[PDB]
C-alpha cells in the first residue's frame, strides 16, 4: 500500500550504481587535491541553516525538549559549522573538505536529492577560487561528460554590492507595483534578493528593464581578484564564459560565482561572510556543490549507458530436495572470496543450467544423488562448455585457478 | 555557535574511516551471498513505520500538505515497503537484500545512528534463517572480532504465541499493581509485550517471577522449524546457544530470532505478518541488522587500530611568490591520475621539505627561479632523497615509473 513519499525513491540496480560512480568519481578528483572527506548530520539546529534576517521550503521540526531541528537542504553551511566545532582553524589553511549526501527540499509532492559538495576554508588567495572551478569542470569531464559550458562572474564586496543595491532601489523603486508581495518587501530590506526570485511575474519586469549587471559594480579590490582567477582558468585551458546574469542576492556571498551547464549541473562560489553569520570569526570559504541526479540525467542524454550486472562466480543447482542443503553448505564454504549462489528448489539439470546462464554465472555447479554419495561436485565452466568433476576440498583452488 | 545536535556527530578522519571499512566489508559478504544493494529514503509516510494498535521515540512531522512523515527508525519495514513498491514478487524467490545507512532514534539529547541491514523475502524455507545467522556471523568474523556468542531462539507461530499470552495472562495479572502504566494495558492487549518493556520495574517483577519462556511454547511445526536451523549451524560449525530470553513482542515476528554478542552487536530473525501489515499479500522474511557504531566500538575494544591516512604522491614547495600559481599549474596537470598538493605561500626548501616528510608525501617538488625559467622541477624521492631536476613534460611519467 504505502509508496515512497512524492519526490524520494529508492535506488537500487541500474540507478543506483549510476550514483556510485558519479559518488566515486568525485571522490577521487577531490581527495587528489586534497580535500578531506566528511559526512554531517542528517540534520542540524534550524538556526545552522537560516541566512539571515529578511522575510516554507525546508523540513523543520522540534525534538522532545522543543528546540527547532531542520532536515540538511544544503552543505556549506553545515560544513563550515563542522570546520567551527572541531577547531580545524589551528590546522594548515586552507582547508579542503568535500562530502557526497542527501539533502532536503519541501516543495509541494526531488525533495530528496543527493549532491556532492566541496569546500575550501580559510583563505582568501584566488588560485582556490580557480581551483574549486577547475575542479567541479574535471569532475563532470572525468564523468566522459562534454560540451560543458563554464559561467564566470563575480558578486564584489560588501561596500560594491551597498551601492548596487542602491542603484537596484533607485530602478525598480518607480516600478513597485510590477513586482510582488516578497519583491517588494526586499526592496527595503535587501533588493539584490529580487534579481534571485523564481516569481515569473519579478522576472518578467526585470526582462523589460534590463537593470545593470553587478558586474558593472565591482570595486577595485573585486576587480583585481576576478581577473587573478581569469588568468589561472586561461593558464589551465579551462574554457569559461564571462557571465553578467549570474547572481548571488545573499548578503554572505562575496566576489567569485561559478557554474557549469550542460541546464546547470553545478556551481558555486566565495563565501566569507558566512562563519561570522553561525557565531565563528572571520573564515573565507569557497567551494561547490552539483547534484547527483542532474548529473546522472546529463550522462543519460550523452547516451551513457552501464554495463550489465556481473553474474555469480558459482550458480548451485541441486538436483534432490537432499542436495539443496548441501548446494547451501558448499556455497558457504566458497564465500565470500568467490561469489556462490544457489537455487532453493530442485530441478532438472538443463533447465538448472539455463538458469545460471541467465544469472551469467561463470560456473555452473551440480549436486545429485551421485556426487552427494562420493561427496564430489560437477562443475561446468559456462563460457567453454568444459565440465569436470571434482572432490568439495578442491572446489576452493580449482574454482580460484580458472577465476584468477 | 551552533554545535551538532546532540546524539549526532560528524564522521571525518579514522572514525569514518572505520565506519566505510565496516560498510565495505559487509558490502562483500552480503553481495557474495546473492544479496542485491537497496537504498531507501530518510523519511517515509509514518504508518510505513507503526507496528500495530496498542498504546515518542521516532521523529515524526507533516510536510506542506498534511501528510504525517518520520525519518527512518529501521531498515526492515523500508524494504518490505520497497519490495511491495517494485513488485520484487515476480522475481525469482527468495530476493535478498541489504543496505547501510543512517537511522533516528529520539531520545533525550546516540539519536542517529547506522546500520547495515539484511533481508531475504519470498521464503519460510529454514535454510534462509540459518543463512542470515551465518551472514551476520560473517560479516562480523570478517572484521576481525573474535568472542562472538551466537544466541538462537524462536518465538513460534502465531497460535502458539496466543497460548503464551493467555498463559502470561494468568500468571502476571494477579501481580497487576507491580507493573505499571503501559505493562498494564499489555495484559489486555499484547501480554508478551511487557517482556519486551526497558522498565526497571517490570523488568524485576520478571526477574522474581520467573515466568515460562516462550520456547516452552514452540508448536509443532514451529519446533521442527527450528530444529532445522540448528542443524544447519551444526553443519556449518556455527557455535550457537539456545537463549530462552530472546524474545520479540511484536505480532509480526514468528520463529528464528537470533542475536550476536560480543553487547549485542546485532541481531534478527523471522517476521511473516510485516508485509500484510502494510497493505500487502503475505511475504515471508527473515534478516538481521547490526550497528555500525556497536561494531566500531567493538573492534576499538578488542584494540583494533587504524593505520594512518596515506599522503600524496607529490608535494609542492613553491620558493617564491610567482611559483606559488606554477605549482598549482603542475598539481593540476598531475591529478587525478597522481595525488599532487602544494603550499599556498613561499619558504625555505628545508622548512618545505620538512612539510612534505609531514605529510608522508611520497615525492617533495620544488619551484624556484631557477625552475621557472627553465620550465622545470626538482623532485626528491622522500625515502629514499635521491633528488632530480626534470622537465614539467616528464614530470607524469617520472612519477608514475616511480610510483608504479
Amino acid at each position: 500500500t504505502a509508496r515512497a513519499v512524492r519526490g524520494t525513491k529508492d535506488l537500487f540496480g541500474k540507478e543506483l550504481r549510476m550514483h556510485q560512480r558519479i559518488v566515486a568519481t568525485a571522490r577521487k578528483v577531490l581527495e587528489a587535491a586534497g580535500a578531506l572527506e566528511l559526512v554531517t548530520p542528517i540534520f542540524e539546529e534550524t538556526q545552522v541553516f537560516e541566512k539571515g534576517v529578511g522575510a516554507k521550503e525546508m523540513f523543520t521540526f522540534q525534538d522532545r525538549g522543543g528546540r527547532s531541528l531542520t532536515l540538511r537542504p544544503e552543505g556549506t553551511a553545515a560544513m563550515v559549522r563542522a570546520y567551527l566545532e572541531h577547531g580545524m582553524k589551528v590546522w594548515p589553511q586552507p582547508v579542503r573538505l568535500w562530502m557526497a549526501g542527501p539533502m532536503f527540499r519541501a516543495e509541494r509532492p526531488y525533495r530528496q536529492f543527493h549532491q556532492v559538495n566541496y569546500e575550501a576554508l580559510g583563505s582568501e588567495n584566488p588560485i582556490l577560487d580557480a581551483e574549486a572551478v577547475v575542479l567541479l569542470y574535471e569532475c563532470l569531464k572525468e564523468l566522459g561528460l562534454r560540451r560543458l559550458k563554464v559561467k564566470l562572474s563575480s558578486v564584489g564586496d560588501p561596500e560594491d554590492r551597498a551601492r548596487y543595491n542602491a542603484y537596484l532601489r533607485e530602478v525598480l523603486s518607480p516600478h513597485r507595483e510590477a513586482l510582488s508581495e516578497d519583491s517588494k518587501e526586499r526592496l527595503e530590506e535587501n533588493p539584490m534578493r529580487i534579481l534571485d526570485s523564481k516569481s515569473e511575474r519579478d522576472q518578467a519586469l526585470l526582462k523589460e528593464l534590463g537593470v545593470r549587471p553587478m558586474l558593472d559594480f565591482l570595486g577595485e579590490e573585486a576587480r583585481a581578484h576576478l581577473k587573478e582567477v581569469e588568468r589561472h582558468l586561461e593558464r589551465l585551458s579551462v574554457p569559461y564564459e564571462l557571465e553578467p546574469a549570474l547572481v548571488r542576492g545573499l548578503d554572505y556571498y562575496v566576489r567569485t560565482a561559478f557554474e557549469v551547464h550542460h541546464s546547470a549541473l553545478g556551481g558555486g562560489g566565495r563565501y566569507d561572510g558566512l562563519s561570522e553569520l553561525l557565531g565563528g570569526p572571520r573564515v573565507p570559504g569557497v567551494g561547490f556543490a552539483f547534484g547527483v541526479e542532474r548529473v546522472a540525467l546529463a550522462l543519460e542524454a550523452e547516451g551513457f549507458g552501464l554495463p550489465e550486472e556481473k553474474g555469480p562466480d558459482l550458480y548451485l543447482i541441486p538436483l534432490t530436495e537432499e542436495a539443496v542443503a548441501e548446494a547451501f553448505y558448499l556455497a558457504e564454504a566458497l564465500r565470500p572470496r568467490l561469489r556462490a549462489e544457489y537455487a532453493l528448489a530442485p530441478r532438472k539439470p538443463a533447465k538448472g543450467l539455463e538458469e545460471a546462464l541467465k544469472r551469467g554465472a561463470a560456473f555452473a555447479g551440480f549436486l545429485g544423488e551421485d556426487e552427494l554419495r562420493a561427496g564430489e561436485v560437477t562443475l561446468k565452466r559456462l563460457a567453454t562448455g568444459e565440465q569436470v568433476r571434482l572432490s568439495r576440498e578442491e572446489v576452493p583452488g580449482y574454482l580460484l585457478q580458472a577465476l584468477g
